[PDB]
């Protein structure tokens, strides 16, 4: 009972080696793939993907394990949801469809997928766009009692299984909401259609998916973070152009003025801030849309 | 729920904020043991007996833990900052005639302890603080290992009800997790199967559990601000104090204890024991001999 909010996008149940990944499909020329993040799912790009599928082939995707991709078994090195390893199944499910060299903007978890995408295997993209995140590597090593304090649950959800996923297990309707609510400028739940909301809670209440997103930040406090370590200190830059926007009241700019932290990571970033909590494409989504187009369109 | 202090007697001393309750027994010098989180007073079941033989000791709630009342807080915390807690154990001291003791407390109780110190050191004889660092020290120290190994101190600080609606998720589960995870063991083992349903029983109740939320809310706020001015005025306890800690407890994840809390005392001794975090129950005959020797 889930709505449909990609009127005219097909489905695509793309087969990797991972997995399938769900992916709404539509539009038409270059190809462009939207990545979404926590605790949300493709759908948190239905109101921009329309503009974008004017322009590009928008491909619309669940992160592996989330949505209706598939749930590869994790290990205790959290692999499959390592960013890395995404990006891997990502640049996978892509070639499925004869994309080999794409756009991507990604959203939170997802934008640290296209991050580190960026940084393993650049020749896949043309462009890339992030929103509302920096680099997992600064989240941590700008990890103060202040921001400890406002992103938490990087290491509340990182927290060994089962300790988040049985808190998370008697009210899962509550800490989703939660989740969409407080990062957002209002503080609720009035950004986000009811419809997409209903299918994060939805996503949500499946414990095989909460798992997922705990696994996700679990790699998000170790492998991710060992990744980016030893990029940052190699000084490898994403020599993809990008584009970091985020959110004016986000949770990027929280740590740091978020294009001085990625001009230290990529060599051809442009940056600009969106009046919006950290859910730029649902709260902002004329505004990201705009940006997003005109970014991959130069 | 058994009777883990036999001879102590129980009382309910009332404070203006309400009551504290607590085992006593012995006799001599009052010492004054507070328990921490997600624990009560039995946590001290194995080394009080030992302590009894030479002081009158006070196995106290602490404020909002265990059988204390709970004093309403408000959006400071401020019945739940270790100064308020303080405070009230003071008046309850007073309450049994006792303006001068000794103290030992570990975890919540032992940040309650230097606050007392640091605030009313004339309270006290002697301190002891079992596997704690300042809480401004942890948040100073506070970067990734830190924050993935004390996780909790920003997650019960969220804003209510958020942990408290997580907690409420498995409360039996998070208590023994947090007993268990951090023993040296790894499992629950250490610890008096009597003792942990008290434990288990108090974290069942979520007015309890939303007290803990508010000790932790006070621990990343206000306590932590209070701590800072000390540090910021050069203020250092004054009073003889005994650090333990755990060679595998959460006091040393941060620093090494003893250089650590020599810049908050000046009459600092320290002595690793061999344990996690709950010395008294996992390594009882160290811990109750390292406090008789000090304390006496």
């Amino acid at each position: 009972d889930l709505a449909d909010l990609f009127p005219g996008f097909g489905s695509e149940w793309i087969n990797t080696s991972s997995g399938r990944i769900f992916a709404r499909v539509g539009g038409d020329g270059p190809p462009l793939l939207l990545l979404h993040g926590f605790p949300q799912t493709h759908v948190m790009w239905h109101r921009v993907a329309p503009k974008l599928a004017e322009r590009f082939k928008v491909i619309v995707a669940d992160l592996p394990g989330y949505g209706w991709s598939d749930m590869p078994e994790s290990d205790e090195q959290h692999t499959p949801y390592t960013k890395r390893a995404m990006a891997k199944q990502l640049i996978e499910a892509m070639e499925q469809l004869g994309h080999v060299h794409f756009a991507l903007a990604g959203h939170d978890r997802g934008a640290r997928v296209s991050y580190r995408l960026a940084l393993d295997s650049p020749g896949r993209l043309s462009k890339l766009a992030v929103l509302d995140i920096l680099p997992t590597y600064e989240y941590w090593q700008r990890m103060n009692r202040a921001y400890a304090l406002k992103i938490y649950h990087w290491s509340f959800l990182a927290q060994p299984a089962p300790l988040p996923e049985n808190l998370l297990g008697g009210d899962p309707d509550f800490y989703v909401k939660a989740k969409l609510a407080s990062w957002t400028r209002a503080g609720d739940l009035s950004a986000f259609d009811p419809r997409a909301v209903e299918h994060y809670r939805i996503a949500f209440a499946d414990p095989m998916r909460r798992h997922v997103m705990c696994e996700d930040y679990r790699a998000g406090a170790y492998a991710d973070f060992e990744h980016d370590k030893i990029d940052v200190e190699a000084g490898n830059k994403i020599p993809v152009p990008m584009l970091a926007l985020w959110g004016a009241s986000g949770i990027a700019q929280s740590a740091a003025t978020p294009l001085d932290v990625w001009r230290k990571w990529a060599s051809d970033v442009q940056g600009a801030p969106i009046e919006s909590g950290h859910f730029l494409p649902e709260e902002a989504p004329d505004q990201t849309a705009e940006a997003l187009v005109r970014f991959f369109s130069a």
